[PDB]
């Protein structure tokens, strides 16, 4: 379990204020939300943000589809209870439509703890993100790892962003989303279990892993760029080739 | 039959590509959150009235003014492009004459509030007018055309409201949308696309952003199904 100097060293010269730049001008569940949000009450935004998060797994479709057609479905829409919605959302769905009981079950669970929250309470969770993990991470009975939580987390700063008009860094404690693609990027490094190695790599650079999470997956996918400076755009070439693509 | 699918899209459909597709939407969007709203709609008039003889692709041009002005205090926006522009990978070009066309509009945004301008963008004919007596252009010309679609974008976000182009305000003519139109008809595109507005009831500035995104490839993957396929007709015609 060897550590990495050179990731350390780019992700260090990238900064959270790059990985701003990418998750606000490259990330396209980003651009999404930010199409609900002109589109919904604000509470209601970033409480469906948090429930949505917690069913995107083993999706029938694309990630960034996935997330535009939840952004569709919940523009101009009217919802009471989130439960309801997303029991006549999910099986009419595209992009959504496998283990429709499981994820029902699971928006049930978390729907109790959201009726408690205000606008003010969400505010409250932005500011202090590790509270949230903690509550997620009691409400739903999981891991502290657990993909799906943190991948909550990550998500609901996006929407907070948007819905309060600040930026607030994800907390350095907050490990890595650890799904099939990242675990496979992160074993042609090393056999170290990716939440671990990621979370030494954030500590060391100063980039929580969730921020990190933000300048990984552009280089998965298909990325457009062009939006960002010459400077950052040759850091995430670097990163890129550290990464064995 | 070009006339019959972009009334089947309509200023709807068109608004749609606008907020999920539009790369200068985005810009906007980024650029509204980091900016207090009169600021933001401000700089967006200047930016689009400089906008002409580029050193780089329109969108990029976009991005490279969104990410200067993001968390920037500006005292005088005809200050802030003369340090802007000089060191711009995508605008470093005519920039005398750029940076007298800021001086120049500077002094009539100078007299307007945020009212003023949300009253703008409730009459944006008047705003159009305006920006040709000020800068003494052409009724016709692409970059005060653009100017008010930029304007009404930049509304858009900062009122909350939509309010759709007139359909008086001709479409940004510019060599791109010249090659295009020359496989349809040897008509001005001006004219042309006037008549193609009038007929569909979607004004030319709306037709605009229909026609972009299928110029340059881009991703309709966030549209709605009904919506991707009518694209996708016009894209067939329009070759």
């Amino acid at each position: 379990h060897h550590g990495s100097r050179e990731l350390v060293e780019i992700i260090k010269g990238i900064g959270i204020e790059g990985a701003k730049e990418v998750e606000e001008k490259v990330d396209r569940q980003f651009y999404a939300l930010q199409y609900l949000f002109r589109h919904q009450d604000p509470e209601m935004f970033i409480k469906l943000v948090i429930a949505n998060s917690l069913v995107s797994y083993q999706l029938t479709g694309r990630g960034e589809d996935w997330w535009w057609e939840f952004a569709r479905y919940f523009s101009g829409r009217e919802v009471d209870s989130i439960w309801k919605a997303y029991g006549e959302f999910l099986p009419k769905s595209k992009n959504n439509r496998r283990l429709i009981e499981a994820k029902l079950n699971r928006i049930r669970k978390v729907e109790g703890f959201l009726s408690t929250l205000t606008l003010k309470d969400l505010e409250g969770y932005y500011k202090n993100m590790k509270m949230l993990w903690k509550a997620l991470i009691k409400i739903m009975g999981s891991r502290e790892d657990s993909k799906t939580i943190v991948f909550t987390v990550k998500m609901f700063g996006y929407a907070s962003r948007i819905a309060f008009s600040r930026f607030i860094p994800y907390p350095m404690e907050i490990p890595i989303p650890e799904d099939l693609r990242i675990k496979s990027v992160t074993s042609k490094l090393t056999q170290e279990k990716p939440t671990k190695f990621w979370m030494k790599i954030g500590q060391e650079s100063g980039v929580p892993p969730l921020h990190i999470d933000s300048l990984i997956w552009p280089l998965l996918g298909n990325a457009d760029l062009t939006p960002l400076d010459i400077e950052l755009r040759n850091k995430l070439m670097k990163l890129t080739e550290l990464l064995g693509l």
